[PDB]
């Protein structure tokens, strides 16, 4: 069992490009945390750490601190012992609408927070939405995150990143684009996944027939026919091709389904 000072690395929680995340248990105190390990031999991590140190909100993963030990960086974060939203989505089914609604509220709270400190996540998807012991959602993984507002001045993005089934269509079609509507779009694909247990398209290019079908309002197809009319009216306002016409988070919060009592 590997270790870092007082911590035993006791279980793999993920292993992408950026090394691994380990469940770390302090041998003295028995405190459990998550540790991201990056082998710097294999600028970006300077940025990630700077962003992580800004984050203070109940629906965003907390940063405890980092240790360099040669080429290895250790990033200590809050453990979400519930695991991911990904694992609460039953393929082809989704989850009960009240659970989807609660998670969507928490995801909006997290995203409003990040946007309000001028940070865009840029890869919102169920893999990056983690659950604490009380099933409170946490936005995780700030490795693609970036500043879109500084000194109250917005900067457009030009870098293409994210995950194709979650990316907004402007990110495939425009030289430059606003950060906020991209994160809103991916929230709408997450909501679709939660209510239908299915992603609607490989990517929103109109070389993609499922995306054309949606633009032509063919909601008698999957995944849309699994979704009640109320949450579907919200998805009609989120999954809008023109990012200037797309609903903003203030207006999501006035949506009928958003405010519908459910249990
Ligand atoms: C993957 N990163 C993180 N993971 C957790 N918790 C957690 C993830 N899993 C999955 C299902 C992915 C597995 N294996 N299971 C648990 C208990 N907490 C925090 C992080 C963090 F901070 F590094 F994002
Ligand atoms: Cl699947
Ligand atoms: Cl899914």
């Amino acid at each position: 069992v590997p270790f870092v000072e007082d911590w035993d690395l006791v279980q793999t929680l993920g292993e992408g490009a950026y090394g691994e995340v380990q469940l770390a248990v302090n041998r003295v105190t028995e405190e459990a945390v998550a540790v991201k390990i990056v082998d710097m031999k294999r600028e970006n991590i300077k940025k990630e750490i700077c962003i992580l140190k800004m984050l203070n909100h109940e629906n965003v993963i907390k940063f405890y601190g980092h240790r360099r030990e040669g080429n290895i960086q250790y990033l200590f974060m809050e453990l979400a012992s519930g695991g991911s939203l990904f694992d609460r989505i039953e393929p082809d089914i989704g989850m009960p609408e009240p659970d989807a609604q609660r998670f969507f509220h928490q995801l909006m709270a997290g995203v409003v927070y990040l946007h309000g400190i001028g940070i865009t996540h840029r890869d919102i998807k169920p893999h990056n939405l983690l659950l604490d012991e009380r099933d409170n959602l946490k936005i995780a993984d700030y490795s693609l995150a970036t500043v879109f507002r500084y000194n109250n001045r917005e900067r457009l993005l030009n870098k293409m990143c994210g995950t194709l089934p979650y990316v907004a269509p402007e990110l495939l079609k425009r030289r430059e684009f606003h950060a906020e509507p991209v994160d809103v779009w991916s929230c709408g694909i997450v909501l679709t996944a939660m209510l239908a247990g299915e992603l609607p398209w490989d990517q929103p290019s109109d070389s993609c027939q499922e995306y054309s079908d949606w633009k032509e309002k063919k909601t008698y197809l999957n995944p849309w026919k699994k979704i009640d009319s109320a949450p579907l009216a919200l998805l009609h306002k989120i999954l809008v091709e023109n990012p200037s016409a797309r609903i903003t988070i203030p207006d999501i919060k006035k949506d009928r389904w958003y405010n519908k009592p459910l249990k």
